[PDB]
């Protein structure tokens, strides 16, 4: 109950509070200096929350239609001993019927792999802690001033290896255009 | 009790497990390509754990005798959506009587600023959660295979603004030489 609470706050306090306020400027810099009226990167950080807590230690999205396209201009800031601590972010192209249907900054919510490491608790405890985590992070980001149409939490659960994350994400980017 | 548990595991799982196994190689690369038989960077990551949980959002060590000297060769690895996620680390010179008495990679344990944010709980709850955090992290790092004379946890508490972190650290680096 509290592991998930504490991880949400720490993720917000140790990471999002630091990268969110400048994300939208880095994104416009890319969108100018680089880059099609559909291939413009969404002005939002999209945060992947596998409910099964299986966050890959690489780029594997398992969704043939989510591909790495470019890195974002890196932000640098001093933080907690580390001079010019670098903040790396990655842009992904989203495809529908083999065509590029949009583009966004994507990454996984890494505190979840700590819940995975603690269940691999039981698998049902894993799931409830992932939900609590999502619900806490959503509420933190709601009252958080650094969070103003710059952040979307994509929580999902694939029922098997053979069962469309791309479509899910794509819906969120469509709703951005129609707004 | 569990916030501190979970933050220790996440710090270990989200960060130390990823940077510790290569830290000592990055350190030798510096120690050759750069750099005095005393001015060689300690082959250890030193991790500052203010028990008061006051981790600065900058480089402030408040110890005139702990100064930024150089950055470490940055490590890059794919992780959790982010391609070539960069790992930045900073080297500090340690001074005694105005002379450089040693050198080490230093940084603060950032999960602590999440305990700070939650107490600024009461200040005594803050302190116990910081201790629990230290004790959990120490035990994790003991059975952790990635952690083999590459990591030291410096926990301390300054009683006031006018009251020697440098000496504390310096003792740990001396004990390394005499071993
Ligand atoms: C893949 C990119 C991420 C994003 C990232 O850099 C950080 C995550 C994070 C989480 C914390 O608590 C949950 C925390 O507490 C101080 C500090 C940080 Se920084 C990664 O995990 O490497
Ligand atoms: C100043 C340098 C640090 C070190 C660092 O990068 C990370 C810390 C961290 C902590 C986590 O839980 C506690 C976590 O859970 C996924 C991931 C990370 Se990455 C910083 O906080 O920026």
């Amino acid at each position: 109950f509290n592991v998930a609470h504490g991880l949400a706050w720490s993720y917000y306090i140790g990471y999002l509070r630091l990268i969110l306020p400048e994300l939208q400027a880095r994104i416009r810099t890319y969108n100018q200096h680089y880059n099609l009226l559909r291939g413009a990167v969404s002005q939002r950080l999209y945060i992947l929350l596998p409910l099964d807590c299986g966050v890959p230690d690489n780029l594997s999205m398992a969704d043939p239609n989510i591909r790495f396209l470019d890195k974002l201009p890196q932000q640098t800031g001093d933080h907690a001993g580390i001079k010019d601590r670098v903040y790396s972010n990655s842009i992904y192209e989203l495809l529908e019927n083999g065509q590029r249907a949009g583009t966004c900054v994507l990454e996984y919510a890494t505190p979840l792999q700590t819940l995975f490491a603690m269940s691999q608790f039981s698998r049902e405890d894993r799931l409830e802690q992932a939900k609590l985590f999502c619900r806490t992070l959503e509420d933190i980001l709601a009252d958080a001033p650094e969070s103003q149409n710059n952040c979307r939490l994509i929580a999902y659960q694939e029922p098997a290896d053979d069962s469309s994350l791309s479509q899910e994400v794509l819906r969120h980017l469509r709703q951005e255009e129609k707004e």
